[PDB]
């Protein structure tokens, strides 16, 4: 179960740059990431139902998925701790001068595969799957996580509230598009895998990062996709397929993602291993 933590059973903090985010040295647990959602007066209305949210979110458990450690409520205090992820997001440990092989690269991808399938399974539906929602650890393996708190309704409420004293479309399936009241599904996320997809090779983030617009919203909704000739390196035509059949305007024509690790485990163990 869940960690009901104290701010004394840590050492010290590295506050850090939305929500104050801090590097903590808890006392014999190790090192953690911790981000403070609230800081201000007392709200004992809502401790009932954020504990039973983090009880929720901490049955979350897989190899490809980050853990939920521990939480600290304190009187007018709210904190969320998750585990150390030591070469930050996707998208940093792309945009980097070391290049990363296709070996490691088709394994980052089956690991997103593995984490999504497994997320699905527990009913679990990201609605915000991007570069920065995938953490990597030192040895290049991944986690998926939900920073931005999409899946805590509870906690994402105390994170934008008045007594608190403290995103990116290009991976938005179209059918959310100008459209804020459509419900969620499988699908809207095998949409924002197949954007990761293009992002892994384009070492970049898509459309020339022109700022989300009505002209580029519209274009999307009519069919615009990322510039696959805009990929320079090495990219399988298997690949190319799987993003090109996974961003499909049509959610029904999408893939599952059992369905997707089906046909990419064998492909990897074959061609990029
Ligand atoms: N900045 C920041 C930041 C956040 C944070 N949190 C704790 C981990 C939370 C988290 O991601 N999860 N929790 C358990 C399963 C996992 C999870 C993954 C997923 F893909 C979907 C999902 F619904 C839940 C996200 C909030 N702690 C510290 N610092």
């Amino acid at each position: 179960n869940v960690i009901k933590m104290k701010s004394s059973d840590f050492l010290e903090s590295a506050e850090l740059d939305f929500g104050k985010v801090s590097l903590a040295f808890h006392r014999t647990q190790g090192l953690m990431i911790m981000k403070t959602v609230y800081k201000g007066p007392n709200c004992i209305e809502h401790n009932e139902a954020l504990l039973e949210e983090a009880k929720m979110m901490n049955r979350l458990r897989h190899s490809r998925v980050v853990k939920l450690l521990g939480v600290i409520i304190e009187e007018g205090k709210y904190s969320l701790v998750m585990e150390y992820m030591e070469k930050g997001n996707l998208m940093h440990v792309l945009k980097a001068e070391m290049s990363t092989p296709l070996s490691v690269k088709g394994r980052i991808i089956l690991e997103i595969i593995e984490g999504m399938a497994y997320l699905h399974g527990k009913g679990v539906i990201h609605k915000d799957l991007k570069p920065e929602n995938i953490l990597v650890d030192n040895d290049f393996h991944i986690k998926i996580a939900d920073l931005g708190l999409a899946s805590f309704k509870m906690w994402s409420k105390l994170n934008n509230e008045e007594h608190n004293e403290l995103g990116t479309l290009y991976y938005m399936a179209p059918e959310h598009l100008n459209d804020v009241n459509a419900k969620p599904t499988e699908k809207s996320d095998v949409y924002s895998f197949a954007v990761v997809l293009w992002a892994i090779f384009a070492n970049k983030e898509p459309y020339e990062n022109a700022i989300a617009e009505q002209q580029l919203i519209m274009a999307i909704k009519s069919g615009n996709r990322p510039d696959v000739d805009d990929i320079t390196e090495y990219c399988p035509r298997e690949i190319i397929s799987l993003m090109k059949l996974c961003w499909e305007a049509n959610p029904e024509a999408r893939p599952t993602f059992p369905g997707i690790e089906e046909k990419f485990r064998p492909f990897y163990l074959s061609q990029l291993e």
